[PDB]
């Protein structure tokens, strides 16, 4: 069901991350689960561009790093 | 890292399961995020074959309904 939240291919990366969280907490992930989500199946979902963003950026980097790299495409 | 275990195109369901499984042990991955695991990472990281039948299988299932649908290929 967050497998369903996927990155729209013009979505600014910023809306995605609402959504995915958003759907996160209806569902009640713990705060264990947030972090491994946010490595993991929040990179995978995002569009092709933030995707490679992601990737190359890698494990690790906290939300904030996410979008600043991903503020444009 | 969990992100770069992916199934081979022909390895079997069952080898990509052990190896998937294997990974989050060395990270310590606690009971609750191998069961999230299980239902999002170990779907999205499936080759297109296998992808395409967890999907069709649905949020919620088994490991062993998991593999019962993934044998064969």
């Amino acid at each position: 069901s967050i497998l369903d939240i996927r990155q729209g291919p013009k979505e600014p990366f910023r809306d995605y991350v609402d959504r995915f969280y958003k759907t996160l907490r209806a569902e009640q992930a713990s705060q264990e689960v947030k972090n491994w989500m946010t490595a993991t199946l929040l990179v995978q979902n995002a569009n092709p561009d933030c995707k490679t963003i992601l990737k190359a950026l890698g494990p690790g980097a906290t939300l904030e790093e996410m979008m600043t790299a991903c503020q444009g495409v």
